[PDB]
């Protein structure tokens, strides 16, 4: 198939709500952990046709999974898929939308940026615990509200392998290096220019694009709506920027 100079993917699956959803961490570095939810939130909405159109829960995923890192300290990306595809994950929402099975417990805060909420400073949650229970108001089981995956994979560290992946499944996960200038970005094409090595940050790439001939991604950061480019950025595409391309994961529900 051709690859084109732009792709979107909320354009080409618009009855998606969620492609379009952009997710608040809050004081937790559950990153990790919100792109695969988001992305497999998406997928499972794409590859069913519509039959399964939830949003996943980040805590369940956070909180149960024990070979995917440190919780709120950091986690791994290829784990996270597989339990996915293993034990499955839970629906729920954002703690203010308060929906699903196990929605978020922590509330929506700035990301060293400006705007409504309060900021999100200095201080990082405790890992919730693994509860395995729903909210009172949920009627449908614990065991019945998981969502699994089939099979879940990494993504060859090649511009058109990522392209064609996004294209024909949706959404995919993608791990990269943040130094310090990213968290001054407001908008534009990313690229690291100042700053020294802080750590790594996971998010969703959802499509990509060209602005003045200079190629891009575009991607959900999961630091809510006012971060940003109204909670998306874009980065370099096609010279592993911050290791864009390296750490590409995703997976299917069939
Ligand atoms: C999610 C990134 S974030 O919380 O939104 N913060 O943005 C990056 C940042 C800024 C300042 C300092 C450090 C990082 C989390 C943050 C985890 C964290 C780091 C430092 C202090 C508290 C919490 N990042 C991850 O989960 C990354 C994801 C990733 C994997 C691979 C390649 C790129 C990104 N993974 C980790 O941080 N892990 C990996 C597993 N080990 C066992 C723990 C650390």
């Amino acid at each position: 198939v051709e690859i084109p100079s732009s792709f979107d993917s909320r354009k080409k699956w618009p009855r998606c709500k969620s492609i379009a959803t952009i997710r608040d961490q809050s004081r937790c570095g559950s990153c990790w952990a919100f792109g695969a939810v988001e992305a497999m939130s998406d997928r499972s909405c794409i590859q069913s046709g519509g039959k399964q159109n939830v949003e996943l829960s980040a805590v369940d995923l956070l909180s149960c999974c024990e070979s995917c890192g440190l919780g709120c300290e950091g986690g791994i990306l290829g784990p996270a898929w597989d339990y996915w595809v293993k034990e499955g994950i839970v629906t729920g929402s954002s703690k203010e939308n308060h929906a699903g099975c196990e929605p978020y417990p922590f509330p929506k805060c700035e990301h060293h940026t400006k705007g409504k909420y309060p900021p999100c400073g200095s201080k990082i949650y405790k890992t919730p615990r693994c509860k395995q229970t729903c909210q009172k108001k949920y009627k449908t089981p614990y065991t019945q509200d998981k969502h699994r995956g089939k099979s879940s994979y990494n993504v060859k560290n090649d511009e058109k392998a990522i392209q064609k992946e996004i294209m024909k499944y949706g959404p995919v996960e993608a791990g990269f290096t943040v130094y310090e200038d990213f968290l001054n970005y407001k908008s534009g094409i990313y690229k690291h220019i100042t700053g020294e090595t802080l750590g790594g940050h996971a998010i969703r790439i959802i499509g990509w694009g060209v602005e003045n001939k200079a190629p891009y991604w575009l991607i959900a950061n999961s630091w809510n709506e006012d971060w940003g480019e109204n909670g998306y950025f874009r980065i370099v595409r096609g010279r592993d920027e911050c290791s864009i391309e390296s750490e590409v994961t995703a997976g299917r529900i069939n």
